[PDB]
């Protein structure tokens, strides 16, 4: 005879996609093709073998016995690294003169295992190596505080449920994660009080999955990608009222008074951050007192404080009431309704209270450095030193330097919270006298006394 038939495919059947199951032993017994060459003799006997495909390198993957037909594995199928394997399956006569090649087409491809399970992927490092929530302080009961993530199972389908659940760090019970991955707050929590929250999150595809017995080997988030850590941070609400710094103030007042004079600065603190520590000052009535007496005379407006300054003026010449001192209730208020009160008393600075400071600049220049001075010098005779006016020096005679400079001041005691006979404030100076000898010095200090008698 002569080769007249070419082989023809009984099995594989025309284009068919096999389907195994992955990762299966090596030469793992897949299937037997089988094809017919109607021809008699060896022209019509086949033999079985893959083809080298050009691009196609998968024919790598298995080994074809060239009688048997039998296909073996012969690398390792993961799903994972490959899904579909594709081949050109060949068969050949024997036959002469020439042998015919028959080519089928193939496809194999892969079924799914729990390969793998549910992991995390670490953010870059420095970066933060977490997950940040935030909430809303004081939130009520079931405010979904956000949705926990990041975990994935390689795996299709089934294999990769993927469930959340918290591994360690909720131990006072604030929160609870439905294994969704909702986290849901559970208690009041208070920015002033606790202000971030973390703790560490279990991914796995065990819906019934339960922390280990606590004592066990401690977690490694950096070892183990089941486990990410998780912070809430708390975001902030006005639920902090305005706090006076303290509730009785003392400054004095010059006679001398130059009118919008700057007496004392008050302050009160919010807790609260941001717009809600904003705090906003006032004064609530003055009283006036004359000397001895125990009825408030109640004239005008004669003091102003900065809504935000929280710096008294002056709105009178004092020069009229001579006797006696003032007390201006005060008020600090919140954007939002928490407000505090307090009391500020101003007195009347009799002679006897009020010292002279020498200083050989211009007062121009002395101006330039008061606040210094007097902060250094408060701090060091730590005590409220107040600065009343800046004048040319007066020598006692009468004479006057056109280039020394005066400082009246009074003072205060903490303490006390109460005003300072000269005569104290000078041995006060002198006590300190070693302590202060640099700064007077360092600043053109010639001498200290009080208003010429
Ligand atoms: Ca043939
Ligand atoms: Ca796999
Ligand atoms: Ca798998
Ligand atoms: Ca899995
Ligand atoms: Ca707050
Ligand atoms: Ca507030």
């Amino acid at each position: 005879d002569v080769n007249d038939n070419r082989p023809v495919f009984v099995r594989p059947p025309n284009g068919t996609i096999l389907h195994i199951k992955e990762e299966i032993p090596l030469r793992s017994n897949v299937y037997e093709v089988y094809a017919t060459d109607n021809d008699e003799g060896l022209n019509g006997a086949v033999r079985y073998s893959f083809l080298k495909t050009t691009g196609n390198r998968d024919w790598e993957y298995f080994t074809i016995d060239p009688i048997s037909g039998l296909i073996q594995t012969a690398q390792r199928l993961d799903r994972e690294k490959q899904a579909v394997y594709s081949l050109i399956l060949v068969a050949s006569d024997l036959g002469q003169p020439v042998p015919y090649e028959t080519m089928q087409p193939l496809q194999v491809a892969l079924e799914d295992i729990d390969d793998n399970e549910p992991l995390f992927v670490r953010p870059p490092k420095g970066s933060p190596q977490y997950q940040l929530l935030t909430v809303p302080e004081h939130s009520p009961r079931g405010t979904l505080v956000g949705n926990v993530t990041g975990a994935v199972d390689a795996d299709e389908g089934p294999n990769a449920i993927v469930y959340y659940f918290i591994a360690a760090g909720d131990e006072d019970k604030n929160f609870h994660l439905q294994p969704d991955g909702r986290l849901l707050v559970l208690r009041d929590l208070d920015r002033e009080t606790e202000a971030t929250f973390s703790f560490i999150v279990k991914a796995s595809s065990n819906r019934s999955w339960t922390p280990p017995r606590g004592p066990s080997p401690a977690l490694d988030l950096l070892t183990d990608l089941t486990l990410q850590e998780v912070r809430v941070v708390l975001e902030d609400i006005n639920d902090q009222p305005p706090r006076f710094t303290k509730a009785e103030y003392t400054a004095g007042v010059a006679t001398d008074a130059k009118v919008g004079s700057e007496l004392i600065q008050v302050l009160a603190l919010d807790a609260d951050i941001g717009n809600n520590s904003l705090v906003f000052y006032g004064i609530l009535a003055i009283h006036y007192f004359r000397a001895l007496a125990n009825d408030s005379e109640d004239v005008g407006q004669v003091f102003t404080m900065g809504s935000v300054d929280g710096i008294l003026r002056t709105a009178d010449l004092f020069m009229a009431y001579s006797p006696g001192y003032f007390v201006v209730d005060i008020v600090a208020r919140d954007l939002a309704g928490h407000n505090d009160t307090a009391i500020i008393g101003i007195y009347i600075l009799r002679d006897d209270q009020r010292v002279k400071i020498v200083i050989n600049e211009i007062p121009d220049r002395v101006r330039g450095f008061e606040e210094e001075f007097i902060r250094l010098l408060s701090n060091i005779t730590g005590a409220i030193v107040n600065t009343d006016d800046v004048q040319f020096h007066v020598d006692m005679k009468g004479r006057v330097n056109f280039a020394q400079t005066e400082l009246l001041i009074h003072v205060v005691n903490r303490d006390t919270n109460r005003i300072l006979d000269v005569d104290r404030v000078i041995q006060m100076i002198d006590e300190n006298k070693e302590q202060l000898r640099n700064l007077f010095r360092n600043y053109n200090v010639l001498d200290v006394q009080p208003a010429i008698s």
